[PDB]
Parts: C-alpha cells; sequence; structure tokens
C-alpha cells in the first residue's frame, strides 16, 4: 500500500520544518522535557529538536530515559559478535571506504572455502558464537554461489549459532536464494538517506542507484527474510537528516509489513585507507550519545549496533544507553583471524580482555541472540555466557571465577530464578 519514496518526502519535509522551529526552540524543547519525564511516546518532529539542539536539561533527562529504556527492556545484557570479512575486492567507489575499486593500495583477497572455515574456526575458539560475513560487492551469481558454497560450510563443520549477512542489495530472486541458506540476520545500511549527498560521496558502480539500495530491505522481507538490519553512516551528511531516515525507515517497515527492522546499525565515519573523502561532518562524542539515545527511546524493541570500534569509556556508556549489540575482538580484514588487508586502519583487542571490563560495568555478554526479535528474558543470556565461562576455564581461569561470581550475584538479584541458580552453579562444578 505504500512505497519508499514516501519515506524521503517526509523526512525532508520534517527536516525542514524542525530547521525552522530550530530558531524558537524554546517553547517546544520545554514541552519535550516534559514528554521525556511523564515518559510519553515522542515524535519524529519532537525526536529532532531533541537532536539538533544541546541544552544541560534536555540532554540530561534524554540520557536518563534513555538508560532507564534500555534497562527496562534488554536489562544489563549487550550480545557480542565477531565481523567475518570473506572478501574485500568490489565493483563499487564511494568516496570514505578502503575497499572502494579506484584504491589500488589494497591487498585484493578472497578467500577460499578452507580459509573461510579456518576463519569460522577461529573466532570460534575465542569463545564468539554470532558472526557477521561481510563482503565487497560482486555480481550477484558470483557472491550467491560463493556464499552457497561457504555458509553451509560454516555451519557444518564449526559450531556457529548465527551467520548474519552484511550484502550488497540482491534481486527478488537472489533473495530467495539467500533464505535458502538460513541465514539469521541480512544488515543492509542505508549509509545516507539524503539522494543529494548519497549522489554526492558514491560515485561509481551499481550502488550509486538510491531507491535501488532503499527497499532492497523490501525485497529481503518480501523473499521470505524476516530478521533485517538498517544502518545509517554518520559523518556523511547532517546527522539530523539521517537520524530522522533511519526511525521513518523503520517506522515504514513496521507500517508496511507489520515487522519492524531487528536491528539498527549505528556507525561514525572513521579513518580509511587512501579515503578521498574530504567533506565532513564531524560526529562529536556528545551528539553520537545523543543519537543512540534517541533511537533507544524512539524504536525500544528494536535492538541498536555498534559496529564501529570505540574506546572502552565511550563504548559502555553507548552500552548504557541504548547499544545491544557489539563488535569485540574484531579483525576487519579478510583472513586475519588465523594470520594492508583492513577496511579500517586499527590496534587488536582480545574477547576476554573486553568481558572483563564489561563484567565489571556491571554488564552481562552474551552469545545467543533471539533477543526479544520473535514477537527479561534473562535466562538464555545467563548460560550462553556460562558456556563461554565453561569454554575459558583453562584459558584464563581467573576470569572463570570472576564470571563464575558474577553471575552468582545476578542470579541472587532475581528471586524467579532460583532453579537457574541452582543448574548454574551444579553447571560450573
Ligand atoms: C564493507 S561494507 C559491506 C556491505 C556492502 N559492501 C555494502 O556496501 O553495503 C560494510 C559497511 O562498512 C561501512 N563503512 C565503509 N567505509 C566506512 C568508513 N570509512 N568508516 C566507517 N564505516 C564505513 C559501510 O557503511 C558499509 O555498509
Ligand atoms: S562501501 Fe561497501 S560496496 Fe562500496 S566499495 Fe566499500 S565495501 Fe564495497
Ligand atoms: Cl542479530
Ligand atoms: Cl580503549
Ligand atoms: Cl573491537
Ligand atoms: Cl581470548
Ligand atoms: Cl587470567
Amino acid at each position: 500500500s505504500h512505497m519508499t519514496q514516501e519515506i524521503i518526502t517526509l523526512v525532508q519535509r520534517t527536516y525542514e520544518i524542525v530547521n525552522k522551529v530550530n530558531r524558537n526552540p524554546k517553547e517546544e524543547i520545554s514541552q519535550i522535557i516534559q514528554k521525556l519525564q511523564k515518559g510519553e511516546r515522542l515524535s519524529l518532529i519532537e525526536a529532532g529538536i531533541a537532536f539538533a539542539n544541546d541544552t544541560e536539561e534536555l540532554d540530561q533527562i534524554l540520557f536518563w530515559q534513555a538508560r532507564k529504556v534500555k534497562e527496562e527492556i534488554y536489562g544489563k545484557r549487550i550480545v557480542l559478535f565477531a565481523p567475518l570479512y570473506l572478501s574485500n575486492i568490489c565493483i563499487n567507489n564511494c568516496s570514505y571506504c578502503s575497499f572502494r575499486r579506484e584504491n589500488k593500495e589494497l591487498s585484493r583477497v578472497r578467500l577460499s572455502l578452507e580459509e573461510a572455515v579456518d576463519e569460522a574456526k577461529a573466532i570460534r575458539e575465542m569463545g564468539h558464537t554470532r558472526i557477521l560475513l561481510v563482503m565487497g560487492e560482486e555480481p550477484e551469481d558470483k557472491t550467491l554461489s560463493y556464499l552457497e558454497e561457504i555458509i553451509p560450510a560454516i555451519y557444518s563443520e564449526v559450531d556457529i549459532r548465527r551467520i548474519n549477512v552484511n550484502i550488497a542489495p540482491l534481486t527478488l530472486k537472489g533473495y530467495e536464494r539467500l533464505k535458502k541458506l538460513k541465514i539469521g540476520t541480512y544488515q543492509l545500511f542505508q549509509e545516507s538517506y539524503n539522494p543529494e549527498v548519497y549522489r554526492e560521496v558514491h560515485l561509481d558502480g551499481p550502488k550509486t542507484n538510491f531507491l535501488w539500495r532503499l527497499n532492497a530491505v523490501e525485497r529481503a522481507i518480501e523473499a521470505g527474510i524476516d530478521d533485517i538490519g538498517i544502518g545509517a553512516l554518520f559523518g556523511l551528511g547532517d546527522p539530523l537528516f539521517e537520524l530522522l531516515g533511519v526511525i521513518a525507515h523503520a517506522d515504514y517497515l513496521k507500517k508496511k509489513f507489520g515487522i519492524g527492522p531487528h536491528t539498527v546499525s549505528v556507525p561514525r565515519l572513521k579513518p580509511a585507507l587512501n579515503s578521498v573523502f574530504s567533506n565532513d561532518y564531524k560526529i562529536s562524542d556528545h551528539k553520537f550519545k545523543k543519537i543512540v539515545a534517541l533511537l533507544r527511546i524512539m524504536l525500544p524493541y528494536t535492538g541498536i549496533i555498534l559496529s564501529t570500534r570505540e574506546p572502552q569509556h565511550l563504548r559502555d556508556e553507548l552500552v548504557e544507553l541504548g547499544v545491544s549489540q557489539m563488535s569485540a575482538a574484531s579483525r576487519t580484514g579478510p583472513g586475519e583471524y588465523r594470520g594492508e588487508r583492513q577496511q579500517f586502519l586499527l590496534d587488536h583487542r582480545s574477547l576476554a580482555e573486553i568481558v572483563e571490563v564489561l563484567i565489571d560495568k556491571g554488564f552481562l555478554p552474551s552469545f545467543c541472540t533471539a533477543c526479544y526479535r520473535k514477537r527479561f528474558c534473562t535466562p538464555d543470556a545467563l548460560f550462553s555466557f556460562v558456556e563461554y565461562l565453561y569454554e575459558i576455564r583453562d584459558k584464563h581461569p581467573e576470569l572463570y571465577k570472576k564470571g563464575n561470581g558474577y553471575l552468582l550475584q545476578v542470579v541472587k538479584d532475581l528471586p524467579n530464578f532460583e532453579n537457574i541458580g541452582r543448574a548454574i552453579e551444579y553447571i560450573l562444578k
């Protein structure tokens, strides 16, 4: 009944309106603040104002509400996954990325079946059970055949609970082919919802098509895939507009198919190899926290993924404010887990370390999925973390003890989970 194009019109009008409201925001701001105190639902425009304007009261109450919501739906739970880069060759040529075709400065590698499977083994040995397959864009038949041989091989040869997919837009037939591979979630980032900056930053290849990428998730849905992931690259254009666009997009999906997006991925634009993107929008840490906050409060039952590597202190603040999924010990280059290739110029950090840090900041690391996507549910996460701890009992004993103790504390925090506590203590000797 509706078409994707409508979104861009809406978010456009909104983006205009908000900007007018930007010069007399006082009154508006006030009412918004009240809406945040009462815990009332908030609208697109008021969200726009909430982002655009930086005042002490507004930001503090916004963050407060964000933490309250994240706690109410997700608790102290943070889901961990590792991205597996299968190939860094591509047809397209965006200004911002390292994988762009005109780069030349990049070691172009595509992984054999044995190599990819070995990468899955290396990621699994770490303790990870969730993988995000990521590739540069090749022709449809190419990539889909490649994955048609690789994904079931991973499922069978390795103990991976979920394979998520970040592959360039496909045809309906292609998505019908992908649904047969039994993938978990299909993630496709719009990168930008402004056609004027989308045209600006995407220079060569099929990605130059705005609409073909915009209703890609629609095709993914109608082809039988129910779990999808939106995303918007921040720093490409005016952050207000992209933030507006994501919420409008999820809204649209919810209205059209009755199911919203499983996850919204929010990556800020990072330093790249031989990037030629000059014009920039500096995404400040504060404003970033504002984006994840507004996203958490606007789409509460929608998971939020932190794809980009962030410093610890900010990372776990973002986890506090809405983020429900995280990339830990991530390798951003194909073939490196075993094993310049990479997409980001990164100082690899160890999974056990960040699990330690997470457990000290009071967070519950998980390796399970099935969050609330089906429609507290702590048990599944509890036991995923239990399995992790048991897997690393010999690698790091002190971490095993610390983890056990933490789990005991959480278990005593909830009286409805007595038998769960007994079971957990049985499992860990
Ligand atoms: C490697 S692409 C894989 C999927 C597919 N090639 C596509 O374009 O949709 C993964 C994501 O990394 C993000 N990315 C690319 N360059 C980036 C950069 N320089 N800084 C931050 N994120 C970037 C893009 O948003 C892209 O969707
Ligand atoms: S942005 Fe994605 S599709 Fe474009 S060159 Fe980079 S990896 Fe390939
Ligand atoms: Cl997921
Ligand atoms: Cl750090
Ligand atoms: Cl990382
Ligand atoms: Cl480790
Ligand atoms: Cl240790």
